[PDB]
């Protein structure tokens, strides 16, 4: 069986917030800030539109996409850091509001590596045989954990939400390989602090494990798939830093007219990251059936996951 | 192939709290609490034991039951709706504590149907011939998050964890047949309050829920499995109320010798719940090898599950 990206939506909110906002209160510039995270803007949801809402707009258009109607959805998969709450979950959320049956539906924790971790859980249910049509989203509103007098943070994160139908594809195409993996030692590096409910991170630590795991897992998932650097379309990787991400494509050997960037408008947007960048080379022509991409990103935890897909 | 629990685990803390305890804060009776809910006792972790020590606990156990080696396990999911933070999640806390390989973990939230969520999740992964020992843990320290100035849910909630190893068994054992469903119109009837950080429910409606689903969803995972209710040795259900329980059962037409009952001791644990009555019944040798169960939970969401396993 092949098993595959049947439909994909993405989604990130109306408010735009540029580099400059953050002279009104912070010691920064928008020359610091793009120096330091390649960042010009980013989106924050409005203050009555939470992670489940993000995850909606997402989900209505890949159902769309796919061509499907609600009620063809057999399960519901939602990786999200920042859910409206522990339960109802947004999963739980989606399966009123989109109108499906009442299906299995529960979200996964993994960060921002989640997406990843949702698609490859979809994989394994769609493989069984007993489920053909699983909504897998990613979404997170970052702003709602952001510590707006931490300069570090404060101009990091974004809101946003990405989402796809995981279900049977053509042949040759979908999910070629894949990889996850975590290392708890990292934990103390990037974490929400209990009793402030704040992101609180270290910075360099997490630099070094990014960049060097997103090359590595890279690698890897392309050569399970028996393939070099050569034949990857397309290098799609957690969007969390430019240069975390430019250190990243280096040590893959690919070359940058072959690497998405939306970090640039989006900022750092945890499990919304890909899809959304996804979306942008879709849009803008870059990305059609039978090209191959690879998936990458890294996360708190720590986490990491890698994917090689063959589109359409 | 024939997936099931190769080991089991299961930990309650150590602070026993009486019914006459709350008689100090509210307005309660031993009398009444046991009338409306059949709790007698139930388990608090200590202030600085959260729900990944509980995990941690119940994971060794499991590990040792199992006959393996921590390095053998390659992949964890932990099922809790009170995880210490959402990054890192106790799943990450257990792949360092553990001491096993960097291997996949997470946390995936569906309330007290957690714990059946996770089994089924392990399964898929294991069919897929990629895994073959993965740990699932139900925990939960439900302490956390109880409004002590609400009578009708301060003395419902205790804390505990459980964990299985989910692997090949021998032919005929393992996990018969099952099922999971949602559904979201009900998420306002059992809730987490997003600003106040409590639990909040409407005990008659999800009382109407619950009687209904456990009885439902075990009479369809019985039938899937081309067995009756007189196949079945034990029925073991979500402890959340006795009433509600024996309500199910009286539906169900089976003896009170046929279902676990453990919520007298340990309260409601949501995601533990189940896993604390097994190891309840394995102590008292109520249930070997070969025998025959049905586990039911449900919960907030609304969600529920449902399993049919051979034992050993």
């Amino acid at each position: 069986m092949n098993v595959g990206i049947k439909g994909f939506g993405a989604y990130a909110p109306e408010k735009i917030i540029d580099n400059a906002y953050f002279e009104q209160f912070l010691d920064t510039s928008d020359e610091w800030i793009s120096k330091m995270t390649g960042i010009k803007e980013r989106h924050w949801a409005d203050d009555d539109q939470d992670t489940s809402d993000l995850a909606y707009e997402a989900s209505v258009k890949a159902i769309a996409d796919a061509g499907i109607q609600p009620e063809d959805i057999d399960m519901i998969i939602v990786a999200t850091a920042t859910g409206d709450m522990p339960f109802p979950t947004v999963a739980n959320m989606l399966q009123e509001r989109l109108g499906t049956g009442k299906v299995a539906s529960m979200d996964q924790l993994a960060a921002c590596s989640g997406f990843m971790y949702s698609m490859i859980t979809a994989k394994q249910y769609v493989q069984s045989g007993d489920y053909h049509n699983i909504l897998v989203v990613g979404a997170d509103k970052l702003s709602k954990i952001t510590d707006l007098t931490d300069r570090s943070t404060a101009v990091l994160f974004g809101d946003g939400a990405g989402a796809v139908i995981i279900g049977e594809v053509s042949e040759g195409r979908g999910i070629i390989s894949y990889e996850m993996g975590s290392d708890g030692t990292g934990g103390k590096h990037l974490y929400l602090d209990k009793d402030t409910g704040k992101l609180k991170m270290n910075g360099r630590e997490v630099f070094k494990f990014a960049v060097r795991i997103m090359g590595d897992a890279s690698t890897r998932v392309v050569e399970k798939a028996n393939l070099t650097s050569d034949d990857i379309d397309l290098f799609i990787p957690h969007q969390a830093n430019i240069r975390i991400m430019e250190s990243a494509r280096e040590r893959l050997g690919i070359s940058k007219d072959k690497m998405s960037v939306s970090v640039n408008k989006y900022g750092n947007t945890s499990a919304a990251s890909i899809p959304l960048s996804i979306d942008q080379e879709l849009k803008n022509g870059k990305l059609k059936d039978d090209d191959t991409i690879v998936l990458v990103g890294f996360g708190g935890g720590l986490t990491w996951g890698a994917m090689t897909i063959k589109w359409g």
